[PDB]
């Protein structure tokens, strides 16, 4: 479906002492481009939707993460986002990770499926709601 | 089966805007968590490991990851790490992550299984080998 | 004075490939330090302040950090916290870690000053306050 | 002198409650400026500096930091870096990290000096070395 496109850059920072990417690093990029995806498809800061309607954001309910071949600093990720499904209060937003090689060839490095939710705050108490038609629409 | 269970207390830095913990972190206490496993096992440190023959650590091939309920600073977290299954060169990994409500009562929060191996590099080449032996054992 | 004290271990996460301690884990773990401070001074969570008297916490102005020595993933940090100073709307918050060598030797690894406020978001804007007496008072 | 300018967008990962970048972030980017420098002046990837000569990187054994204004997710940020002074073992490397109002107005975020060496593992120990002739040459 509609798929955006984001950058990553490996620094020495992200990774390891066996020297590849440390992997809570990853999640942290596909965090961003899952708000990439929808900061570009038009959807207000969360910032703004807090205030307007209560949107807080999308959290996490679910995961299912899988590394193909490793990566290291200086290397370029190409992140590939889209929504898999729209369910009722859920969403399956997925990304694809991958690295060019200097043959001009792309190789994978890791994939996630992230089942998320639009979500409000009740107080403490974090709450699901179903997903909203016009963000939908623009997603669309 | 061998189950170790590690402490973990969730500090301001670790919440987002949104005021509940930040989802990388829990991976990154789930790889300290895994590790802590091995450790408290009796084998030694990957340090070690790569000198005496050469294994740099266990890398995650897989994971499956579930979000129950929230978490936010302040709170502890208790943290259950067992193997699941030795396979050949693989074996699962299985963390569950829960907290303590003032009553007594224990609320999962959150869980995991990821799929790791114990990996040699060779040269830059990460290359998984088969569950040593002795490792087995020891976490026996 | 008042002197806090918090131990810190270190995850193999919190290494670089050259295989000690990646710098900003420091900060992490002292903006960690910081606040256990106040918390063991008798100071409630900041999720409450900002409700009761709209502080939301204590944001770091200036801070001169230095590298005595090398850490890495196994070693256990004891970082030593206390205010230096309470200026007007300012503190001065001193922070030394160290770790302990296998001969019972106690090694300055890093130090640092950070200088604090306590401060309210007027709306979007960040707004230092005066050291509330009261604050002064527990921590003496 | 010789300065070289990265770019830095901020994540909703990157910001606390408070709503605002957590510092340690700071700290990363910095870290990344700082490499960033190097590598843009044509200093090889440390991986090979380690092969060639034994050189593993920078590591920072001084800091002064100082937080000017807030920033926060979507702010997008711009580090001004350049070598202030060249020593014996030591260098000043500064950076300037500053935002654009709407108004093309540009404000001084935070800044920081810190204090980097060159070094080498000999084993376990970490060492200091004599700024390497070539590199400053490649600097200037
Ligand atoms: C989010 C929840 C409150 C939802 O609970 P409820 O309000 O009571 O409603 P529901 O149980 O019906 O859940 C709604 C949907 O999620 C689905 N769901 C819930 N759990 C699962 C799992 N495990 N798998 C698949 N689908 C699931 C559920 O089946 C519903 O789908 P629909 O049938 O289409 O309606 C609760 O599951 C929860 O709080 N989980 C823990 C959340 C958490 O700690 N996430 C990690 C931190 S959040 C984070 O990092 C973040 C980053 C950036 C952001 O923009 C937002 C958040
Ligand atoms: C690790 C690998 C080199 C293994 O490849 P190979 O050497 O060629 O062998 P194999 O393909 O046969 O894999 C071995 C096993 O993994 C299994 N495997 C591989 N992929 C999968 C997936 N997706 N699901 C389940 N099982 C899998 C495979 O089927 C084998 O099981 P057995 O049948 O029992 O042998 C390669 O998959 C790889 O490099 N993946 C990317 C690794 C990566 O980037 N991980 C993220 C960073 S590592 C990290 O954070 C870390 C932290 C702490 C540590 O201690 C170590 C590492
Ligand atoms: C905090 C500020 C709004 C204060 O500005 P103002 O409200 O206008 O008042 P002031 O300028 O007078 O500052 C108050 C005091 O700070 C002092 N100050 C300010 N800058 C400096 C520097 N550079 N050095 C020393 N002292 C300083 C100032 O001189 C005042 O001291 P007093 O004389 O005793 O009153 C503004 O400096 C600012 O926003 N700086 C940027 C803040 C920032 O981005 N910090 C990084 C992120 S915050 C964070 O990580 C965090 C973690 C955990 C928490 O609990 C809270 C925050
Ligand atoms: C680096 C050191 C081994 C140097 O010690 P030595 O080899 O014995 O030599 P020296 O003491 O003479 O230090 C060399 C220079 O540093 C200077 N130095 C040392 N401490 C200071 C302080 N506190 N202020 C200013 N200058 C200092 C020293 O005076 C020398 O300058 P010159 O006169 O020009 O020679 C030791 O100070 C050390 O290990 N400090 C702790 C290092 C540490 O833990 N850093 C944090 C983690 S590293 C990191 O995050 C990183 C990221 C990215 C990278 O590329 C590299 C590293």
């Amino acid at each position: 479906a509609r798929s955006i496109t984001m950058q990553q850059r490996i620094e020495f920072g992200d990774c390891n002492p066996a020297g590849i990417v440390w992997y809570p690093n990853y999640h942290r990029w596909l965090d961003a481009a899952s708000r990439n995806y929808f900061i570009k498809c038009g959807l207000p800061p969360w910032r703004q939707t807090v205030v307007e309607r209560g949107i807080v954001g999308t959290p996490i309910v679910s995961c299912n993460a899988s590394f193909v071949c490793t990566a290291s600093y200086d290397d370029v990720l190409t992140i590939e986002t889209c929504i898999k499904e729209w369910r009722r209060k859920s969403f399956v937003q997925r990304h694809s990770v991958s690295r060019t090689t200097p043959g001009g060839d792309v190789q994978l490095v890791m994939r996630a499926d992230e089942i998320r939710v639009f979500a409000m705050n009740d107080g403490e108490r974090l709450r699901a709601i179903e997903v909203p038609a016009d963000y939908i629409e623009l997603c669309s």
